[PDB]
């Protein structure tokens, strides 16, 4: 179930994005509703450090690929 | 023929002034509403007597006199005033503007008879400006900070209120509001505005940008 | 001839916006109610000045300008706009929509004189959409 | 009674002026004696901060409205 | 007539990408090998769906769209594109490049029918450049 | 005939820019001094090459181009520009302003030959404005308070410096300086300004009044 | 000696002014130098409460009588 | 023809004002030295802009205006002012003294063209007296 | 050597730009290869705060002067 | 011819002011008594010097100057002042009222020579009003 996917405390972001995109594209949603759902799940899941990282984006991110690129650039190396 | 204003509207306006105050935008809108048709000096005088307290009424009489004197100076500086006439016999004295001239003292019917429509609109605009002055006088922007727990829209509302209701010229409010958004508005929003890939040149644009990219918490 | 909106209705609408907020369906219904007859730029501008706070009013001015610009782009994309005319001399500039054109600045009577009914309804729809945007943005 | 009106330690000046003008105009004085009485009551009542503010007026104030305007301009914001 | 790529070659390429990674010169050589004949949007899309993981596939869709948009800008900047024609009725829209146009959605046979060879080679070069970008970005 | 600027003056100006910086009033005065006679594009270009570092020189080239483009827009908006002529054959292109036109590239003598005096003064004013922009860019007023032990002239100097060297429009500096004198400038001077029997409508008048009636300590 | 006159900690201001004007007028100064000396002695003597009271005078006091009147008006009743 | 003052002398005078202050007799002597030839309003204005800080410069502008107003009152009190002429068409307005008149704003060459030597010496004496006042006031 | 120039942790950006432009223009590169090299060195050197500041530029910067102006405008005052 | 006031009456008045004060009705009656005949500026000045202390004397000089200035304003507002004359050559300056004019400084005989009776009564009334002001102010 896509709506139950959370980014674990120790999980990296690319694994979380892979799992989420997999569960969203392999589901019962229409094809035209996958990108907005993936974006809004990146924003509300993806534990509050990345949540604030996406929130304070000086540019407007309108695609899952752009969000992934931005987060991978500005992520807290740890 | 003179028709008085409804005491119901006047009572509602008086209670509006009593609860909201003199300076609220709703109060100024209501005054503009009851200032729609050109009023005779009797009407405006009684209106301000009823809606204003004693001390604001004294202040308003002073300010109205000063504004009418400026109007009469402009009138003697231009013989084409809609209150004036072409010959010298139609020059309008302050006794005719304040309703003190002959055949007008205490009588609204005679007032409405002898007065010109240009006279009426000039008196009305003068009274409105005097009301604005007294309202600004009866009740500091550079001391406004965004509190640690305060949201940004409340801070923006408070700051824009204090800047527009102050002694600055009209052409100096937007730059001051912008530069106060940048230097107040605690360092998280300060850095959010600083790192703006676009150049924000308006308080509305800054507010929109900050509301978009703000840290949801 | 221009007739102003009742300050009683405006006061009631302002208190509605004050208690219920900008986004409640009752508030949007009340705005639609007071947005029934085509309003002149003066009317809508003063209405938003009274019912909205300072910061929402700035946001609303921005959004209204953007929506009016989209309308003017559609107007230059179609010479059959109810605001436009057939010849090029009736093309509607943003100074005429925002009430900034000659013979209109600060004067609602002259405004009502020179404006078209299509102009009025376009301005009104633009203002309503801008109000919706700002309400969705404020909260 | 107008001659018993004092500006309270915590009262603002516009409230004091309203109360005083009310009590003076709604009294048994002749109409031609209200303005001088209101002025001289502004000067002797209206606790010593405003008393000194009115005393050190570089201009001569000859009307209750002018005194009110001057005091509202130069009052100690607090 | 459309002929699919061998699932054996695709499986070998997928395991190559799995062990060597996206950026190794051997992997890019293998991709160039399987990118030899001009592929239809269906072929490249399924190929990237199989060889790439979910997140690299999203990145690749983004990059492919951007590169195709640059191609279409160059095409509207030159009416002599091998994908374009001489008249205005042969101008190539992004729905025709991404395989979204009418008569192409989900059908590779119709795709191969309506597409031009210049269209195919442009799509292929765009996909290769997008793969290079995503490979440089992922690691 | 073209005469070069003295390398002694240029060396002194370069050392002035090196020690005082780009924004000091003495530096701007020195630049105005060496910007007295109308200079050819060659002169101003070499001058900025010598006195400015590499990055400020790049910024200055950008700003000079932008200002010259604004000048050329005003020139195509008015055929009576002192750089233009009456016919269309005297219209001035940016290649002629930047010294890139034919017969001018690298040759100051030919430059001085073909250029107009209006062209020279326009180029010079453009270069001065560009220098001002870059100086303001290379290196907060609403955070300035008068310290408990600081004198008033130091506070006024600091405040006027920070307000005039900021992003405010020129017509908004005096009201901001006044309203910052009134709200900053710790409550003794605040009350001293508040209880002013006269109305002070200029920073100089406020400074004079406060210096007269200040508490000697 | 006029230049040795100080206002005592407990002395009133009218006594100090009387003593100072007496010692200045009954001295060897020219007649045209008594008023400036009396003023500048009011400003520098007359212990720091009255010193600050004279310093913060919104009007310019240019006569010993005017200074005396101002100080008597705004003095700290004690 | 207008010749500017040396920036070397101005820099030395500025450092003198910076170390010795505004009121030292050496500073007043140096100012009298640089106040020897009759200066145009442009020269004195820029000189005070450079040597004085912001707040002393504001004070000096005020004092200079007041002294020039006293000069203009004396000028309207005597038609034989070396700045005035015999007829009424040569009466000198404060816009001509402060350099604000037509053909003078920002242009020192035109300034030097239209100004009289009596005008120059009156402006110079006024500026010197204003400097003395501000120096006595600052410390 | 231009390719060894890094912006120090405590160094300002104008000093780094001066040093880099000096070393690039005083080197063996052709004249037509200096601007692209200076730009690409601004992007890859100039420690990751300014790197991300240049990366997230809503406009396309195609000149060292424009990059310098943008960075000087939006730099983190510290 | 000038005749001085008796030092016996002046001593009695000084002791009255010393015991009863400045504001007692008996003191004001005594002052009115010694203010019966029109006095020359010399007489009133010496009288106030003797009966008043130093600080009340300074206050009285101030108040007397202010009242005389009001009198001179009324005099320039009416050419029919008993101190004035019909032509402009008889206009009365404050130097003539305060006894500072030419031929009067320190000499009471010349004072009595050049002064008018209207001048004397105006000076006397001014001095009486100033005494009243100072008496109301001192206590």
């Amino acid at each position: 179930p896509w709506a139950d996917i959370m980014q674990g405390p120790s999980e990296s972001f690319v694994d979380f994005a892979n799992r989420l995109i997999k569960a969203v594209e392999g589901s019962d949603l229409p094809p035209s509703a996958r990108a907005p759902v993936i974006i809004d799940c990146f924003r509300q899941k993806s534990q509050p450090d990345i949540q604030q990282l996406i929130r304070t984006a000086p540019s407007t991110l309108t695609t899952p690929g752009e969000i992934i690129k931005y987060v991978l650039d500005r992520q807290k190396t740890a």
